[PDB]
């Protein structure tokens, strides 16, 4: 009934997919059963015929189907993700953001990959920062009992998706793919604070969630960036009960000076790694500005899980918890104690 | 300058490639140095982004450039081709091929560029196989038949080795692309003239702009009924190309005559039984498959008139279904594949 020149014609017809072929057509990758050549075609076609939520929804589905799940009840029912999609066009912003996030004792589960995998970044920076990015679940699941944060690798958790990362890194270019990283996090987090470059992908990516009833902040910065920026305003697709809802953010109303798009910028996995040292370490700036920013906003989706938590109160709160994680050295210690963790083994 | 990231994302964008982007790309799979993944995605991104006759001009002149030529002065100014791109769906008998011979026993010469099929149960290729005609002749060789039968063969695996690595690629995702339009633009004989056949309806008008841009005589038909030939069982679109404009009509049989068929009389099966129906037609079965020859002979033969300026639709139709019509009636089309196979079977 499904078969790869029905689903492959089909979309270069200009049509969505039945509900289930995307479904089939990414098991047939999974299980090996796809030919390199019908990987790219449907990888092209997919993103040229504007890719709907259920079809994402789809892709994800079936990855998370073939991944390795963590141990049964070791992520809290409140973890959160600090994650982009990246395809920028930075600092790594949501490595900090992460950092601060879980020193303020919000539980994160971070998914990621080195640079230029359809699967996110954020593992080279902490590869250079001493962190051990590749452990199996049970490690993953302790480092976050233990620490506060874990990292799942994902070339560890979904080696299946092995060929179809081979030929992607091929054709060199972003595809619907690209948006598989933070909705195929293996522990399945229900919160999040998730970035995303492609403007119009955010609200795809937003759908997906409010199936999963996730309490997650897509965000979109205004200049392009798959951050909450400070440059200009931004777009957030709040994701909460079921339901998304588009909101325009200004950071000028909590008093955060205008940046330059070129201050929250320039590196490299060594650069960016001491990038994380000095801000956590207490160095004032724009980089500060940026991590305290999006640490709130994964502390706001965090909060969101309550169901009676109000928007602005939830953003002070935020900020007041980031800004204290950093300037006790909380974050600083944090990171300390993750890489004394990952040698302590 | 150019990249398969720079080429695939502009694609991508939907946005029209800029002058030698295409050309590249195609020369890069031509010379062994595109990966399976990068043809694959050029192919389908090039389908999606509506292509453009300059795009596909580029793909089609980057591979006749690496094509087999015919030797020097070997090729009349006036030969005609009678091929399509296939995948109609249909596994209709092999009627550009029926007629191709029809041609050139009217007088006209023929070079018919052909392949085995890609989905229906008989090509060309394979139908004239069975026939006992060689198809597998270099370009000396496809010359000479020209000279002595009236007819050559351009088989394109044989012309087009360098295609060999689009091929296998272009088959694992069994979708067609854009690049299902080379075929009837990459006749290594480069004939000025022929009928076009078309499966696409929307890439249709795209080839009639590519053989305009040459200054071709040439109609480009598409069935109404999905035919890539003209059909008999209803009406079909035509391309005509003449003096570097395109020009878009609507064709219908029953003004010449013609009595409605039904697809499933023009229906065909193995090469085998293919071959049979070419025996049957040759040699004077009246019917619907007949008149679906004479048909497109008479198509062939009006491109073939186009080559003049100052020559008129009505009656160059109407000399080309009388030419048709004859060619068949005195034998002549039925002796001239004899011969053609004689000549094969003599070197
Ligand atoms: O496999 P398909 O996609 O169905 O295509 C059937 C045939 O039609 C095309 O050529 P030709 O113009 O010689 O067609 P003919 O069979 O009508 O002679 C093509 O080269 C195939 O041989
Ligand atoms: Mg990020
Ligand atoms: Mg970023
Ligand atoms: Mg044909
Ligand atoms: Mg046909």
């Amino acid at each position: 009934v499904p078969s790869w020149p029905q689903i492959l014609g089909r979309l270069t017809d200009n049509r969505d997919l039945a509900r289930g072929q995307a479904a089939w057509a990414m098991d047939q990758i999974m299980t090996g059963n796809a030919r390199p050549a019908q990987i790219a075609a449907f990888a092209v076609a997919m993103t040229m015929k504007a890719p709907t939520a259920d079809e994402v929804g789809e892709l994800a589905g079936v990855m998370l189907s073939h991944a390795h799940p963590l141990p049964a009840d070791t992520v809290p029912d409140d973890a959160v993700d600090v994650v982009g999609t990246g395809g920028d066009g930075t600092v790594n912003l949501s490595t900090m953001a992460a950092i601060v996030v879980a020193a303020a004792g919000v539980p994160v589960v971070k998914h990621g990959n080195r640079a230029a995998s359809s699967l996110s970044g954020g593992a080279d920076t902490l590869e250079a920062l001493g962190v051990r990015i590749d452990l199996g679940p049970d490690l993953v699941a302790r480092s976050l009992a233990e620490v506060g944060i874990g990292f799942c690798f994902a070339p560890r958790f979904h080696p299946s998706y092995r060929h179809a990362a081979a030929v992607l890194r091929e054709i060199g270019v972003p595809t619907v793919f690209n948006l598989l990283g933070p909705l195929t996090n293996p522990a399945r987090p229900r919160a999040g604070l998730i970035g995303c470059a492609f403007a119009d992908l955010a609200e795809v990516m937003a759908g997906v969630f409010a199936a999963r009833r996730s309490s997650v902040l897509v965000v979109h910065g205004d200049d392009g960036l798959d951050e909450l920026t400070t440059t200009t305003t931004s777009t957030i697709w709040r994701v909460a009960a079921g339901s998304v809802d588009k909101l325009t953010f200004d950071p000028a109303g909590f008093g955060f000076a205008r940046a330059q798009l070129d201050q929250l910028a320039g590196g490299d996995a060594q650069a960016n790694a001491a990038a994380v040292r000095a801000v956590l370490g207490g160095a004032r700036g724009p980089v500060r500005d940026a991590v305290v920013l999006n640490a709130a906003g994964a502390i706001v989706a965090h909060a969101g899980l309550s169901s009676r938590a109000e928007w602005l109160p939830a953003w002070e709160e935020g900020l007041r918890r980031a800004s204290a994680a950093i300037d006790t050295g909380a974050a600083e210690q944090l990171l300390a104690r993750w890489v004394r963790f990952g040698r302590q083994i």
